[PDB]
DNA sequence: TAAACTGTTACAACCAGTTAAGGGTTGGGGGAAGCACTGGGTCT
């Protein structure tokens, strides 16, 4: 994700802990996805370089309970603001715990999520940067405020995205 | 010259009737969501 001048990077290795297998190395080869350029127009309401994250987030996968042997994420981000380029972030948490909520709550249903994620991201922006908020530095009533947004959004807000939320909620 | 004896301490009915317990109108507008500073390679 990149805002005009500057450019952000965020690779997220994964890695085993006791045993894979071909299965697991075929699953981690399906996990590649969102290729380079999926910049049409998403942009304009994208703005929060979370939020861009958590968008390309939605569309990567977040199952590895299949391989029998469950996996572990190193993410690391690079930033090049005005041709200059380092590295602010090399052990950090919050794609794991974004990747843990997202696996959380679209586990009920992906329809009914995707079309939430999407229409809350789209028009009710405010909803985005409540959820984002309620992510980073996690406080459970933002999530009742981007609910909130959501009914300014027109969203179904179906039975299961609810009872998700709340089985991460615990 | 004596200093209240006694039945009696209310009965009976009844102990809210109805009607509605918000009507409406609006549920964040609107801006921004890092500005630089720190550049890594490959060559001479």
């Amino acid at each position: 994700y990149a805002k005009g001048d500057t450019t952000w990077i965020h690779i997220y290795q994964i890695a085993p802990v006791e045993e894979v297998d071909m299965i697991s190395i075929l699953s981690l080869k399906d996990l590649k996805m969102h290729l380079p350029h999926y910049y049409e127009s998403n942009l304009d309401f994208l703005i929060n370089r979370r939020l861009a994250l958590l968008y390309h987030l939605l569309h990567s996968e977040a199952l590895e309970l299949f391989t029998e042997k469950e996996f572990v994420i190193h993410s690391y981000t690079l930033e090049r603001s005005g041709n200059n380029q380092a590295i602010r972030s090399f052990e950090e948490e919050e794609i794991g715990k974004l990747m843990d909520f997202l696996w959380k709550l679209k586990r009920r249903d992906f329809y009914h999520a995707i079309k939430f994620i999407d229409d809350l991201l789209k028009k009710a922006t405010e909803g985005a940067l409540a959820l984002i908020d309620a992510i980073m530095n996690e406080r459970l009533e933002g999530f009742y405020t981007a609910l909130k947004l959501g009914k300014k959004a027109g969203v179904v807000s179906s039975r299961e995205i609810v009872a998700a939320l709340e089985d991460i909620i615990c």
